[PDB]
């Protein structure tokens, strides 16, 4: 299996959904950018994993569900099998990290991209280990309730650049944006 990342939007406030919608319009390359860091696997053969929590999961629209050209995983405990479209389940994060190595799946993914929400975040942010964070930066406050976990500097450093990541200022329906790239290994 290959390399372990986060990869989220958020406002400046920290605020990454409000009522399972984004705080802010649609931002479309935003978007595409989105696709494009999950979708796009090093690996010959192999697609990358998506792991999300339930909620996430029901915030896609449909017409993009399961994300394609990716094997989409939802985490659940209450859920006894995956959502219609899902393609697995498991109740923890560590749990499917560990399904990962398994018969089933460990010649098939390459990248592990975590997609949301707010408690599966924070618990592969501070599991110990090398993990990514890609984190567009949404340079305005927008109305919030559910939040991105406090992201520690001491560990998460801000790489200077990061090949196919636009380094500048981007801005979409009125709204600045720019993209981050932050590596620990604890
Ligand atoms: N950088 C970044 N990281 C994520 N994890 C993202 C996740 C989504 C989720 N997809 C989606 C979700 C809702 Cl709530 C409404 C419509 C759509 Cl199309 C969209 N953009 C993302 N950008």
């Amino acid at each position: 299996v290959g390399s372990l990342n986060c990869i989220v939007a958020v406002s400046q406030n920290m605020g990454i959904g409000k009522n399972g919608d984004l705080p802010w319009p649609p931002l479309r390359n935003e978007f595409r950018y989105f696709s494009r860091m999950t979708t796009t696997s090093s690996v010959e053969g192999k697609q990358n994993l998506v792991i999300m929590g339930k909620k996430t999961w029901f915030s896609i629209p449909e017409k993009f569900r399961p994300l394609k050209g990716r094997i989409n995983l939802v985490l659940s405990r209450e859920l006894k099998e995956p959502p219609q479209g899902a393609h697995f389940l498991s109740r923890s994060l560590d749990d499917a990290l560990k399904l990962t190595e398994q018969p089933e799946l460990a010649n098939k993914v390459d990248m592990v991209w975590i997609v949301g929400g707010s408690s599966v975040y924070k618990e592969a942010m501070n599991h110990p280990g090398h993990l990514k964070l890609f984190v567009t930066r949404i340079m305005q406050d927008f109305e919030s309730d559910t939040f991105f976990p406090e992201i520690d500097l001491e560990k998460y450093k801000l790489l200077p650049e990061y090949p196919g990541v636009l380094s500048d200022v981007q801005e979409e329906k009125g709204i600045k944006y720019k993209f981050e790239v932050y590596e620990k290994n604890d």
